[PDB]
């Protein structure tokens, strides 16, 4: 698992 940064930040 891997938390996307997007958001937030994009």
């Amino acid at each position: 698992g891997f938390r996307s940064p997007c958001p937030p930040f994009c």
